């Protein structure tokens, strides 16, 4: 909005910026009625007339000026015996517009979620396509490859104006100060103009019809002090008074939304699978599931491992996604154990983004390795879209000395990516403590495309209560290990100890079933119970007693699944024979891998030792409503 | 949500919360068809039927149990051949509710904004009822006054339950370890349950009908890093296998919204005025006018000051309104002049709270003065209501190496209050810098009920103008003074270089002009002129040329204008007759005080001399939809 006062004293000079409201006060200087209004015919004016200020006079012009004041204003103020007296307006208009990828197709003042909104997106440059360099491409000010501004965001400056315009006129883009850490800008023809150093930037331009291109990228997610929006603004100085300071004349500003990062339930396509090299057992069965499942496969070996066979919990591989590019982006989990360096040295590279989280020197959970983080397969729950599904991770039910929770940080980074808006489930009951110990997610041909598999001790009572009504109480668990306590599924079923503590692990169970039956939108339907046995040790903590089936690699129909070593009934384990009757009918494919001497001893499975980078959602982010 | 598990094999025993949703399992261990039920009259089951899996059992007790297991469920299995078999499901009944005032009178999961919204409120205990203690009350973990508990928010523990109840169940209250350092709560009966130190504590019920009261206080404001929000849980345990953990039956939540501060504009009915103590006859007529609008007035002198004269710039009183309690809050300004004690010493207090933000011991602007913190009149902008107004601040029109702020700790906070959607204005062209040297708000018994005052040199102009047309040339500005260079109205208007600094203040305020017309939507006819002159000087910066008439004392109908000296045509300085003349018609009297060679000499005036505590909005901060 622009208000021009006219005077009969003295001329005046106005720019006019194209599409924007440019309104005259004819009264306030005028003489002494009655007033008339003629213009050149690249001026409109909306609005012979009387001398009433509340009525309105509105200048549009259609063309840019090809010289200053190249088209005219004239008001004649007159009256009854008063010869007409004329006050002049010299325009000259011009056209400044901050372009953007608005609309998010790849080419309002704020920015809004969802198909009928606007905004354009920022990729936060987490990646690294620099040769030898050990950094984020972001970390320094300078576009180092041609590859890297593909990560970034094109935004144009066009202008149309006469060739002298900016003799008297200066052009500045800038960011707020607020925000100048979360943003850089490049100028292209390559070289920093905006960023943590600098605010603003005076351009040079010429008069005429330019076209200025530059390249942004974010420094930062999403997080609790960052809600995801850059706002950058371009100002048109006049500049024409030397003694004077400058005076504003005209902002337009685009807003840019950073990328959050996201994860990929088991139910997307898998393309990467990982684990460490001892288990070459275990290696050969993955390796032969990747290949069935079409996925490169990576190997993490004991020179780089220091020991740590846990691949499952140092990191998360998701991705972040905007209409020009998509990336996969490893969040490395501050455990840092021997696997600290993997993410970091050949995960994080060219078109493979990182960040990570938490305090990394010590001050850290069990509940912080990222088997307690998962993410649940596309949901809508009583009318509400998931359609990224929703973040899933382990915490205790309510906080005293003794119980742990993923680090805060962590929460609230999970929670600022607001598209998979987390459940906090409850897994502290459990010794290690992750959900990854008692749920999985699989695909299904039918329903919602899934299903919820949960740990079931009820199911495997059951089972073997059959088993023994059907004459097989001698049946013996643990039939394949050549040292380990073997027993008779009659002294399971007797052993009223072990019966009380599976009591209440199906209670904590049972409670997150209901948990995810609630924030998930689940039906029983919806739920397979995989027949699952526990054991309290240590802080009345629970562990498998025979290796925890649901701790699965989840290859698309390809399963890889934790051997139990079940009772052998008509030349069958039992337990394999059920988990088969469960997830065949599905069109599962089950494999069970022997992951006994070397994972399930240290308290962990089939899961816990692998890693899986998966397709990203078809869906685009920025089109749901959180 | 719960599923109990019925089986045959062995009766089983639950716990069921009224309110709560209790369903049936019959399928999973059913025998080998049909089963009926049969339920003690104090259980509703709805649902002589089929044992398909699907088809879902529902439990529902109307009062809670005298005693464990007094309400008993049978659930008879039968076929073609088969004798009836039962299961036993012997239930107890209970009430706890966790009770808050929900409904916002004093007396769904979330909190929502709006008068049909649900949620209750807190206030930051952030006053001092305390005797001789120079802390707010809720810096330490403890209720020192009776008084104090008017502050804080009631919230009850209804329990109804069997005598001997608590004997294998306990109740916890806890909050999440996120949220711990920004709430306390007291037991009644008084003593800390939970807050920074404890997130979470067992509460000592009887069994039978118990009621248990607990008062809360808030110890943060809404800000970056916290949305205001904070949730108190309560969890029944059951506690009755002594070898196995403790096990949550039932949760349940009150969420609490912390109270903004807010801002009262001037249109808001004045209490109580404040200034310092040589300014003896610029006391005396604030004296009057403070007794003329019905104010208790307070004066720091001499001592105190340290030499400070500037009463508006350390503080802004506000206020925080909850429905059981609205008190003045007072927000520090970091500025740390020698006003530095004033509002912990002695504006802090009894009902009276306290705040503050920024950098303490250096790092601050001339923007931080609250001379540069203002508020609008309430107002309806393009549909979009803001019914506490809108908080108005100065800035720059872009960041440079030369240009100043407020503090960006200080807008953080305004913003986070979100109830009066800040906006920024341009102020960087003023020497000093505060939007209290270019605009003022007034009430007016017409249109929307207030007008906006913006300086004008245009009306100076035309009002000199107007005088030497009428044969008034030779008159003298600044007639009155003895030690200052006087002017001819003649000079003023031929000198060319003044007449350039006021186009250019002019056009700084005429960008305000339009940016407070979009934010807060106006009309021309909301808008009045003051006649004003300033002066470029060191730095280009702006000051006032004589007294600046615009920063003025509003209380209520009566104005505390300083004197200009202007002029002295029939008698009378022609800028106070034009004042008169704009200001009277709207039932507004206004005092010229002479601030001249004690506050304009040292670059302010009247409003920068003194401060306003105002009657606080009657309409509710959380009926608004911000
Ligand atoms: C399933 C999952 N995500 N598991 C990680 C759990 C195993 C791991 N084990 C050990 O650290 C360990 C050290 C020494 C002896 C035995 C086990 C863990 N607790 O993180
Ligand atoms: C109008 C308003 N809110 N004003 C405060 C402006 C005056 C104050 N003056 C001085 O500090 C000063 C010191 C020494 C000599 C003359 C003036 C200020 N700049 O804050
Ligand atoms: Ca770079
Ligand atoms: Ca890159
Ligand atoms: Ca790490
Ligand atoms: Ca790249
Ligand atoms: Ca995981
Ligand atoms: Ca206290
Ligand atoms: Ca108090
Ligand atoms: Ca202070
Ligand atoms: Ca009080
Ligand atoms: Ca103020």
């Amino acid at each position: 909005g622009t208000l021009i006062r006219v005077t009969p004293e003295q001329p005046t000079h106005a720019v006019c910026v194209l599409g924007t409201l440019t309104q005259l006060d004819i009264c306030s200087s005028a003489p002494e009625t009655s007033f008339s209004i003629n213009a050149s015919p690249g001026v409109v004016v909306d609005i012979t007339w009387p001398l009433d200020p509340g009525v309105e006079v509105t200048l549009t012009m259609k063309a840019a000026s090809g010289s200053t004041g190249d088209q005219k204003v004239q008001i004649s103020y007159y009256g009854p015996k008063t010869p007409p007296v004329k006050a002049l307006l010299y325009l000259t208009a011009v056209e400044i517009s901050l372009c953007a990828d608005i609309t998010r197709t790849g080419k309002q003042r704020t920015w809004t979620w969802g198909p009928c909104g606007q905004g354009a997106i920022l990729l936060v440059n987490c990646d690294r396509d620099n040769l030898e360099s050990s950094a984020m491409d972001c970390e320094d000010d300078e576009v180092l490859d041609s590859e890297d501004l593909q990560d970034m965001s094109l935004m144009t400056l066009s202008t149309k104006t006469p060739k002298d315009f900016f003799t008297n006129h200066t052009l500045v883009l800038h960011v707020a100060r607020s925000e100048m850490d979360k943003v850089r800008v490049f100028q292209a023809t390559c070289s920093v103009v905006l960023g943590p150093k600098w605010p603003s930037h005076y351009l040079m331009v010429p008069g005429g019809k330019h076209n200025m291109d530059f390249y942004v990228e974010a420094l930062a997610f999403p997080d609790t002090d960052f809600p995801g929006l850059i706002t950058l603004t371009i100002s048109l100085l006049d500049t024409s008074n030397l003694e004077l300071p400058e005076a504003v004349v005209f902002q337009d500003s685009v807003v840019f939304r950073v990328a959050p990062w996201i994860m990929t339930p088991n139910t997307q396509p898998p393309q990467e699978v990982y684990a460490c090299s001892e288990n070459e057992d275990f290696l050969k069965s993955v390796t032969t599931l990747a290949m069935k499942a079409k996925c490169k496969l990576t190997i993490c070996p004991e020179e780089e491992n220091m020991d740590d066979q846990w691949m499952q919990d140092e990191m998360e591989i998701g991705y972040i996604q905007a209409p020009h590019k998509t990336l996969p982006v490893v969040f490395d989990s501050p455990r840092n154990r021997g696997l600290k360096e993997f993410p970091i040295k050949r995960v994080m590279g060219p078109d493979f983004g990182y960040v990570t989280r938490g305090p990394q020197t010590g001050g850290i959970s069990g509940l912080d390795s990222f088997g307690n983080l998962e993410v649940s397969p596309p949901v809508t729950v009583r009318g509400k879209e998931y359609p990224l599904g929703r973040i899933l991770f382990g915490d205790s039910c309510y906080p005293s000395n003794d119980s742990r929770q993923m680090h805060q940080a962590l929460q609230d980074f999970l929670s600022a990516q607001q598209v998979q808006a987390p459940v906090k489930l409850y897994s502290d009951w459990l010794s290690v403590g992750h959900v990854d110990e008692f749920l999985s997610f699989v695909p299904a041909p039918d329903r919602k495309g899934f299903r919820l598999l949960l740990a079931s001790p009820r199911s495997c009572y059951k089972l073997f209560q059959e088993q023994q009504n059907e004459g097989h109480g001698e049946a013996l668990l643990f039939e394949g290990i050549k040292k380990k306590k073997q027993q008779k599924i009659k002294n399971i079923l007797s052993n009223k100890t072990l019966r009380e503590h599976n009591s209440f692990v199906e209670r904590c169970i049972d409670w997150n079933r209901e948990l995810l039956k609630r924030e998930l939108g689940l039906a029983e339907s919806d739920i397979i119970d995989i027949p699952q046995l526990f054991k309290l040790k240590e802080f009345s903590k629970a562990e498998a007693f025979f290796p925890n089936m649901v701790n699965m690699l989840v290859l698309g129909k390809h399963l890889g699944i934790p051997k139990p070593f079940g009772p052998v009934i008509n030349g069958r384990c039992c337990l394999e024979e059920k988990v088969c009757s469960l997830l065949e009918p599905l069109g599962l494919q089950c494999t069970f891998i022997n992951d006994f001497f070397t994972y399930h001893i240290r308290h962990g499975e089939v899961h816990c030792g692998t890693n899986v980078r998966r397709k990203p959602f078809s869906f685009k982010w920025w089109n749901m409503v959180p």
